């Protein structure tokens, strides 16, 4: 596939997530913004990778289809978020964030919507409060990037631009939360609407 620029941010289409040794490809990207005042502050750029093994798996599923339906039909996402296969999420600062406003925002979506679901277990608690650990003293200035790969496991790397290191900071053992963190950006309350068209736009093109 193609490398996406997001906000100036480029995403290359290939990465190699550290943990991991498996093949990723650009799935798609979008900025992440909020509504402050009439105006629409863009806080980051979010490059969504996918393990080569996924392109088989949602072609078939969800060949012919277009990418205008696609981005509507929630199950879509959900495979992407919960299939068989790697993921892997940078999400580049275009704002200055401290980890603690990043990963308590990650926090309370995650376990509200757990709590939607009735899985919300003392578990997922202590994966949070892990999570919670990892962010606590990072600082994240415009460039830098907060790297997950989603494993059928989350494994959390930083790097102060959009590189990847070589190897990690931590792993947490836990399904729901490694699942979590991408469903709150490209699921149904996906808070990146335009990584969400950039994933229905490739994928479905990719089908062909
Ligand atoms: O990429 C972001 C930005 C972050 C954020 C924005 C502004 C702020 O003041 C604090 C945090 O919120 C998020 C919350 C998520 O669940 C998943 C995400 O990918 C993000």
């Amino acid at each position: 596939v193609t490398a996406l620029e997001i906000e100036n941010y480029a995403f290359p289409p290939t990465v190699k997530p550290p943990g991991s040794t498996n093949n990723f490809f650009l799935g798609g990207a979008g900025e992440r913004g909020i509504q402050i005042q009439d105006k629409f502050v863009k806080f980051t750029a979010i490059g969504v990778y996918l393990q080569d093994i996924a392109v088989p798996y949602l072609a078939e599923k969800w060949k012919a289809r277009s990418a205008h339906e696609l981005t509507d039909t929630v199950p879509f996402f959900r495979d992407i978020v919960t299939g068989p296969f790697e993921k892997f999420m940078r999400v580049t600062m275009i704002l200055p964030l401290t980890g603690h406003q990043y990963s308590e925002k990650v926090s309370e979506n995650c376990v509200a919507i757990w709590k939607s679901l009735g899985i919300y277990t003392d578990e997922e608690a202590k994966a949070i409060d892990k999570f919670v650990s990892v962010f606590k003293d990072e600082t994240f200035p415009p460039g830098s990037s907060i790297l997950f790969t989603v494993s059928p496991s989350l494994t959390i790397s930083f790097s102060k631009d959009g590189s990847i290191p070589e190897v990690e900071t931590a792993v947490i053992e836990n399904k729901l939360l490694s699942q979590a963190v991408l469903e709150s950006m490209i699921g149904a309350h996906g808070v990146s609407p335009a990584a969400k068209q950039s994933l229905a736009s490739r994928l479905s093109k990719l089908f062909k």
